[PDB]
């Protein structure tokens, strides 16, 4: 058998409250906002958080890329709710911020959350117009993510425990040294550091963060778009996204003793699965389109199955299935895999 209670995993990103709700054309024109796009929130979008509410069908789910990926790992593995998965981030005490920090840990995710005052707790205006959705983001209190938590007993004794540390790219706009802060932990706790690349501009505008996390980082997880920039950052003039990830393992510093592991997806294409052994496809189930509700954390779901099947040790391979199943299952919205 395996007998296995799943490996300890700590979660650092940016946490957005999803203010969603079904909102009519009006709205939107209201708003200034073109459909399906993601937007940071302007003086053009001035109200919209206040007016979002007003509809009687607007719900309240904890969102942010980072956080979403926590989310699904742990709904993978629900007999563990308190003991498996680890958030950090920022909110702010604010009524926001208590529904995301109660509606997280209710699912089972230990919320190690900083309360600021500074900034309001973050949130994302998630527009609905039948199976489209429009994005109006503001990082607020995320991005105030200071060294005072960072050194707090509880985040150190957090990550002290934890054998899985996974930080999505975004940690990179905020400070580094708080990533680096979990790298050096992830060397001490012989455990296991995890980055999505989360953006191309990323790659583009925050390399130098970026250059400082990819020796201590074990495993790179980016899409198609993200790993093309990683290879236009890097100077790698190809679009051959598997030359990307082989060059990823061997081409890119690493100081790990773990091994350098690659999973660049490709949408509709095979997810490409790269370490020292070689290059390996893993192709993706076939879906029907008029029944993709919408990308939206797709990469974040692919990303939580994949975390929840290497907590409790799956090989690599197994992992990026796992990922699979969780990405089309929240694609198309207890576990059936
Ligand atoms: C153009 C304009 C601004 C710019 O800076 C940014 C810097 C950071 C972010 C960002 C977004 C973000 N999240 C948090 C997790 O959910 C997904 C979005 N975390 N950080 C977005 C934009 C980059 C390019």
């Amino acid at each position: 058998s395996m007998a296995s209670a799943p490996l300890r995993v700590y979660v650092q990103c940016n946490p957005l409250l999803d203010v969603s709700a079904h909102v009519s054309d009006e709205f939107l024109v209201k708003y200034g906002l073109e459909r399906g796009t993601a937007i940071l929130l302007s003086e053009r979008q001035k109200g919209i958080f206040d007016d979002i509410e007003k509809m009687p069908n607007v719900r309240y789910v904890p969102g942010g890329s980072g956080l979403n990926v926590a989310r699904v790992a742990q709904w993978m593995q629900q007999a563990y709710k308190g003991k498996f998965v680890t958030y950090v981030g920022c909110i702010a005490d604010d009524r926001y911020g208590k529904v995301l920090k109660e509606a997280a840990e209710h699912e089972g995710i230990v919320m190690a959350v900083e309360h600021t005052t500074k900034a309001g707790s973050g949130a994302c205006a998630v527009c609905i117009t039948g199976k489209e959705r429009t994005l109006v983001a503001d990082l607020g209190a995320a991005n105030h993510l200071s060294s005072e938590h960072m050194r707090s007993p509880a985040v150190v004794r957090a990550m002290d425990e934890s054998r899985i540390f996974y930080f999505s790219g975004f940690t990179l706009t905020v400070d580094v040294n708080h990533v680096l802060q979990a790298c050096r932990k992830a060397r001490e706790v012989d455990g296991l550091f995890m980055i999505n690349l989360s953006a191309p501009f990323i790659m583009q505008f925050f390399s130098a963060q970026l250059g400082e996390v990819l020796p201590y980082t074990d495993i790179i997880v980016a899409n198609r778009h993200e790993a093309k920039e990683f290879a236009n950052m890097m100077k790698w003039d190809t679009d051959c996204v598997e030359e990307i990830a082989r060059r990823a393992v061997s081409e890119v510093p690493y100081t790990g003793t773990k091994g350098r592991v690659v999973v660049f997806t490709r949408d509709i294409e095979s997810t490409v699965l790269a370490t020292k052994d070689g290059v390996e496809t893993v192709p993706v189930p076939q879906l029907d389109q008029d029944k993709v509700i919408d990308m939206n954390g797709a990469g974040d779901a692919f990303m939580g199955g994949f975390l929840s099947a290497y907590a409790v040790g799956k090989d690599l391979r197994r992992c990026c299935e796992t990922g699979h199943y969780t990405a089309q299952e929240v694609i198309q919205r207890k576990p059936s895999f």
